[PDB]
C-alpha cells in the first residue's frame, strides 16, 4: 500500500533509530528483537561458510546493526537505500560527522556476542573501511543499483527490506528475482524481515507491510530461485504500538552454480 515515493517525504531515520535501535530502558520489545537479531547474524556471518569478498547491503536504511559480524567475513561491503535521506544518514556514521546517531551500545553489545575479542572502536573502525560505496537502491527495478558497474556480490544482504517494499507475493517473488542478478553463481542471499507483519509505525506514521508466514517465505524463496541452507524462526513480537507481526525469520539461501 505505501508507494516508494512516501518513504521520500515521510521516512524519518532519526525517529527509526530512535524507536527501534536505541538500546535503552524504553522500547524493551524493540531491543529483544534487536538482541535477538543480532544473536542470529552473529551465528551466520560468524560461525558457517557465510564468507567471500564483496557483501551488498539492500535496504539498509539508516542502519550498520546488520553489519557488524558480517564485517568479519566481508572485506567490502555496499550499502544502499531507496531513501536518500536515510543514506545521508548512513554517511554521516561513516565519515564521523557532529549528528551521526550513536551506536555504542549495540556495537557493545555485538562485541560482547563474539567473546571481548576486541573493543568498540576496533569494530567501528573495521565496519566504516570495509565501506566502499553508499547507493541508491530501487528492490522493484530490473537492474536494482541502477546498473552501477559492480562485479557480481558474494552475499546480498536484506534486513527488515523486502517486506516493507513489495505490496504483493508476485513483486516479493520479482524482487528476489531482481537482486539475484546482482549476486554470483554460488553466492549467498542472507535475509531478515518480520512474520505476518500487515505494518510498522514510526511515531504517528504508519507504513505498510506484507504479512507472510514462514513457509510462504521459504516457497517463494525457493521460487525466486535459490536454496535454502538455513532457516529460523525468531518467536519475538514488536510492541502493540509499533507492528502486528507474528515472530520474525532469518535466513541463508544460496543462488544455484
Ligand atoms: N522499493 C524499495 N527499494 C529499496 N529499498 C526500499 C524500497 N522501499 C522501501 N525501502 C527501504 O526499506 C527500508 C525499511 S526499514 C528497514 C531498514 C534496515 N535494513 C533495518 O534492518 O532496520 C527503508 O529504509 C526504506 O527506505
Amino acid at each position: 500500500f505505501t508507494s516508494k515515493d512516501t518513504y521520500l517525504s515521510h521516512f524519518n531515520p532519526r525517529d527509526y533509530l530512535e524507536k527501534y535501535y536505541s538500546f535503552g530502558s524504553r522500547h524493551c520489545a524493540e531491543n529483544e528483537i534487536l538482541r535477538h537479531l543480532l544473536k542470529n547474524l552473529f551465528k551466520i556471518f560468524c560461525l558457517g561458510a557465510v564468507k567471500g569478498e564483496l557483501l551488498i547491503d539492500i535496504g539498509s536504511g539508516p542502519t550498520i546493526y546488520q553489519l557488524l559480524s558480517a564485517c568479519e567475513s566481508f572485506t567490502e561491503i555496499i550499502v544502499s537505500d531507496y531513501t536518500d535521506q536515510n543514506l545521508w544518514e548512513l554517511q554521516k556514521w561513516l565519515k564521523k560527522e557532529p549528528g551521526a546517531f550513536d551506536w555504542s551500545p549495540v556495537v557493545t553489545y555485538v562485541c560482547d556476542l563474539e567473546g571481548n575479542r576486541m573493543k568498540g572502536p576496533e569494530k567501528e573502525e573495521k565496519l566504516r573501511r570495509a565501506i566502499k560505496q553508499v547507493l541508491k537502491c530501487d528492490v522493484t527495478q530490473s537492474q536494482p543499483l541502477g546498473g552501477v558497474s559492480l562485479p557480481p556480490a558474494d552475499c546480498l544482504l536484506s534486513t527488515l527490506c523486502l517486506d516493507a517494499a513489495c505490496p504483493d507475493l508476485p513483486a516479493y517473488r520479482t524482487a528476489l528475482r531482481n537482486l539475484g542478478s546482482l549476486l554470483k553463481p554460488g553466492g549467498f542471499l542472507v535475509m531478515v524481515d518480520a512474520l505476518k507483519s500487515s505494518y510498522y509505525m514510526i511515531g504517528e506514521q504508519k507504513f505498510s507491510s506484507l504479512p507472510l508466514g514462514w513457509e510462504t517465505v521459504r516457497d517463494a524463496v525457493e521460487e525466486a530461485g535459490y536454496t535454502i541452507e538455513q532457516f529460523e524462526v525468531i518467536s519475538q513480537n514488536y510492541s502493540s504500538t509499533t507492528s502486528n507481526n507474528e515472530g520474525l525469520f532469518s535466513l541463508v539461501g544460496r543462488k544455484p552454480g
